[PDB]
């Protein structure tokens, strides 16, 4: 389907067992989400956007839901303001921008 | 035209009758682009990011092509990692995500 950008393109996903609201997000590299628990090892690393940077633990071969779809990404788990579905994830589902 | 999202989506713009490169932000609610001048008054207004708050100049109904589009909008001008095209440009294109 076709998604307007009039607001902004929030959806739900399901990782962990868990229903997460996130922002499809073409400025993101990466999916980054608010502070939980994820199994697996991870790797600190520190994100920059506007405002700075935030450090965050970064766990690999991520099992994620969205739009229906059961993708695989990386995602980063930190203290950011909202919850934003990266580039990394969204390519998985074939998703593009069109104009 | 279609835009994959496998590496960043950056594309040209041109303002002020230069050409600079920006990233189509789907996660930005506004355009922020690098320091830069720009015609008329600005107003303040506060962003809020990853890694925090920013001050940047408001100015409103700025001419700016994005992808060879003609749009007419406002553009803030800040401290940002790289030039930003939000939604409220990207709407005036007719862009839209799709999968
Ligand atoms: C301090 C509190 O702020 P806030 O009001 C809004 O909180 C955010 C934070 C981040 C984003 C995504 C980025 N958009 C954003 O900053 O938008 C700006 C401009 O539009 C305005 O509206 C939304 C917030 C203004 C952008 O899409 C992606 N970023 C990169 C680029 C902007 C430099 S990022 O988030 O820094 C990032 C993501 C993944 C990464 O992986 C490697 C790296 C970096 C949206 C909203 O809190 C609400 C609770």
């Amino acid at each position: 389907p076709q998604i307007t950008l009039w607001q902004r393109p929030l959806v739900t996903i399901k990782i962990g067992g868990q229903l997460k609201e996130a922002l499809l997000d073409t400025g993101a590299d990466d999916t980054v989400l608010e502070e939980m628990s994820l199994p697996g090892r991870w790797k600190p690393k520190m994100i920059g956007g506007i405002g700075g940077f935030i450090k965050v633990r970064q766990y690999d071969q991520i099992l994620i839901e969205i739009c229906g779809h059961k993708a695989i990404g990386t995602v980063l788990v930190g203290p950011t303001p909202v919850n934003v579905i990266g580039r990394n994830l969204m390519t998985q589902i074939g998703m593009t921008l069109n104009f």
